[PDB]
């Protein structure tokens, strides 16, 4: 999740 969300960010 953490991952996921850094690089949609
Ligand atoms: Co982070």
């Amino acid at each position: 999740l953490a991952e996921a969300l850094h690089h949609a960010l």
